[PDB]
């Protein structure tokens, strides 16, 4: 649940440090010599993302400091992983997307620049969502809102912007975007409801509704309300009975 | 319009480097250091696009000739930056697209290959075409004609032909590419006129038109000539009375 | 061929480095200086996919070592080159695709993690499929099967699956996925046979066939298989007579 | 306390960055967004320090965990600091030692490095004292003893080796070896005792006592013991002059005969 | 006219690229593609005193502002690898002061902290007199002057402190130092005038004056004023011998008695 | 055969690797994963004499070139690893000296530039005798003579000109210069004969025989040839002492009269 996602990596890391050796170094600076979750997360995410205007080192301070106060932000990286190694076939290991998989880097990336931008820091948030656009290729806004148990497989192109609401469980794979219409303020984003899944390339524009459990077809351009439970798919989408 | 935008950011920075002194001298740096538009740009592409091969500090040599020769290159800077300002709803400050939007940046970094190829630098333009759909995501081939008041929104994903041609106060969004079909030479991408608004995804194929004033739907397939002020979508791309 | 392809590569180099002092070095290190195309290739690929985990020097070993081992992954390279050449137009040098194509650059390093994950090396697998996602925005599971004379052009969004089979002189462009359905493993995965052509965009789900030299049209969604030599467009994919 | 001391560099650290701007990233990342001195200087040695062997943000972490263990360590730079303030005329901040003179980051460096050398961490404890030395262009073996109030001015080819000792406030300059003698392994290396003085380029060497207060001339070959209150000249050096009132650490009096 | 120097440099430079396909893109980078010494120079100075603090970009900006403003700092970085050139039979081409030796790359680096020093920018100066201890191994305050044709051979070691002043055409090896006494602020570092020849691993000590054309000792300890033409010697230096024909700087002459 | 050292190398890596985790990978890319010293080497050597100038994985072809036209090279390193084993008493484990003694670094480095000088790569050897002398502090330069079994302890401020002779078994520390004399080419460096130690910061120069087995003191400055089995010490250096059965390379006797 959260205890053993970490006791599973925690294991994993050190049969894999005996296969690889060129690695070796890597999985214990990583995940072996720390005690927790967010002392791998933290230490991977300011890697990822350092650049010499703020590197790594500075980057890992705010990181941290983040976790300290709001634990709840290592809790959803747990979640994230459990909803990967549960919904990616591909997926063989707990350690996976922790270590490897750029989505599950840019979901908690952007839980960094939604932390910074609600503690008045806009500057560094919007520092750090280029940082993200450019590291993994998805572009979140930081003001989104954005639950637990969320997988971006594969990711590249994902573009979410902000004023969309992203609910728990949900999986959105490469080239979905949750955009807006008009060149106005307010509500113009996507609202994806628990359990939700978006296939490849789907397009959903304008502040309108995504039933829980509704399926997204690849490609789709859903402009409309799509009712629970639903499947819309074509360009513009259209409800599949 | 020119010497407002300049202006706008540089009290803007001033401001922003109270509130944040993490990037503090990032802003004192790029933007309050420098006398213009030129001296930030110059120095935030050649950062950018560094690489061993070609460092920064080289870059930017190569970078400011740029400017100095034909100083309309900045002008067009400056006029993007307004355009997104004034057609993107999240962008609230000037500084933004210069310091934080990608698509911003590879547009700029564009305008610099494109110099390059037309001053018999092919290599070097060939190089930086790879730099910047690396670092940016954008590939534009350097002899594609782009104007000013250019918008790539968000960005990632965009693809523009050899034998493209953008006009002014066009916007484009992740995803789309203005590509070419057959193995042969000579015109065979397309003409995008003024004010056309792409959406997300639309694939736009051939030495074809887009009349000005256009909105394409996302994801749209456009193979056929678009009449100006219509709209586009579907795949293929139908016209929506 | 395959020795005609090194030495127009050397032929071409030697008149690069005269015309562009700044890349002299450049051309020399990678091209001019080593005496096959293996040489050229693991130098630059370890260069780009390098990271302070696994730094280019430590990278080119492995590399070499592939190289060493199987030397059809260097001929397979040799053919790429000639395909792109070959079908892209935008393509005069043959050069151009050997240092800076993207879409090269991610096949023939995927070549490498596919020959790692082959001897038993899933986790440096798994970080390379990674490392080639971030450098180029290509992902290709480890485990897909590509063969030669493979294009894909500006590359930017591509996805190939673990089950994904590629066969001889396939061209793939921007944004297409060959991705699979369902929770479980097993064959999930697209099988394109040889000469097909995918346009922008598409997608291509499941264990479907594409028969041989099939055209696939910009953002299609193909779920059902494709005849050999036919054309399938839309969402979802239909057959044009 | 040794509070006072960071409290003036914080408050150094404040003007400055409103003074320089190019360099106000670097002030509030180094110190003004630390509320001690541990932080600072993790932060910094671990930049100074970094390579991709062992990155800054890896090896931050070992310093942090040395710091928890031995917080004397941090007390030890202040003191380090305050020498320095007073002894060098030269440098009038307190900020000025721990932001950009390397005898000083050398020496906190080592007392990391001391630290693992006695944690079963002897490999990385060289791998550190090699990076000290590229990085300071001081080579200060871990298993060596080094007291605070300590400094090292100017620093560039300093060498103090295994079993050297070096007691509280000590002024140190350039070129200056505490070195072995021997192929033998034991007590090998000079014993310096407090408010001792040595000048630049001298070479004191062997299990030698190096007597408290004593003042060693620059250039000068010490092989001999050396009297407290003493001074020491030549090469090879002899015992020239004593002065029971001075403070050869203290007064950096660099003069001889 | 120092173009003369720098002709001789372009020249070589397209000749060495030609040779040598490794270095080609670094010589046409530093040297070729510019027209006068200062763009080459900037260039180089910034990339080998880069840090992610300032990086060679914004340092470069930095320096071709001190040359705007001070473009004599240019003309004497020619002199001064005239002045190399001349003295050290180990160099025959008048490229490799500037591209490769660290001890000249130190003399220019510092005229652009005393430059920082007096534009009211002391921690910038300071944060570079560092750098440059660290990338030359050679530790100059801002506030010392230097004249002109000076060549700091080899290098390594060299220390030159804040009232440290140093005349035209003066040679100075690796070990030097030209350091201060006393704790307190004021007069108290050397004053070496022209034609001074400095052996290795000398140390001038003190407000002292280093009498034009005299020869110091390697390893020698000066502590007293040194007469014009004479040459000390000696931990202390002694005035052992005077010769009032010689060009000490010129001749590189090492030996004495 | 020097696959003895490699073997000891070897065994101790990978129970260094059992035992340190942090630097695991280190191990094992540098020694583990290779079969010879030649792969250790030239990986270590590539990686810290690296520059964007001239990238560790571009240097690293051009050693191995060396290695290959040249392999007594490698077979000369393992010599001086030997060396470093037996007459340090600091160092216990044979991998020492190869991972982390920046000495060591520096001769290995210097058989690299000693071949491209004589491979028409001058300006590539200068290039490099410039990034050793920053890496590791020591200036060597390319055309000058170096035998095996030779260990420069330390070795920060280490000098030896271009026609400096160096034979076998010589044992050198820091601060020693075997300089020049003179503005003109020729032969005008010392020549150093086997089981000669030199103590740290002397100064030997012009073209003077410095006899086999000689022991010169730490601090010395010698300009007059030294009979064998001698010891020159002072400033001048003077004959003090004559042992006709030491061993001064191999003792480290740093005593002296
Ligand atoms: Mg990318
Ligand atoms: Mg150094």
């Amino acid at each position: 649940m959260n205890l053993d996602v970490w006791q599973h990596i925690r294991q994993e890391a050190k049969e894999l440090a005996e296969n690889e050796p060129m690695l070796a170094s890597f999985f214990h600076s990583t995940i072996l010599k720390h005690q927790n979750l967010g002392g791998a997360l933290s230490y991977l995410l300011a890697n990822k993302l350092a650049n010499p205007i703020m590197p790594a080192i500075s980057l890992r301070e705010i990181i941290e400091e983040a976790y300290q106060s709001n634990p709840s932000i290592i809790d959803c990286a747990a979640c994230d992983i459990q909803a990967v190694r549960h919904r990616d076939p591909a997926v063989e290991l707990w350690s996976t997307p922790l270590l490897y998989l750029k989505g599950f880097h840019a979901i908690q990336s952007y839980r960094i620049t939604h932390y910074l931008w609600n503690q008045n820091r806009k500057s560094l948030a919007l520092y750090l969502q280029n940082q993200i656009s450019v590291a993994f290729d998805v572009d979140i806004h930081p003001a989104a809102k954005i639950g637990h148990g969320i997988m971006f497989d594969h990711a590249t192109g994902i573009v979410v912007g902000e004023t969309s609401v992203i609910e728990n469980d949900v999986s959105i794979l490469q080239g979905v975007t949750l955009g807006g219409t008009g060149k106005e303020s307010g509500d113009r984003h996507p609202k994806v409801r628990e359990g939700v899944m978006i296939g490849a390339g789907a397009k959903i524009l304008g502040n309108i509704e995504v039933g829980k459990y509704a399926k997204i077809g690849a490609n789709s351009v859903v402009l409309n309300p799509v009712p629970e439970y639903a499947t819309a798919a074509g360009v513009p989408a259209r409800i599949v009975s």
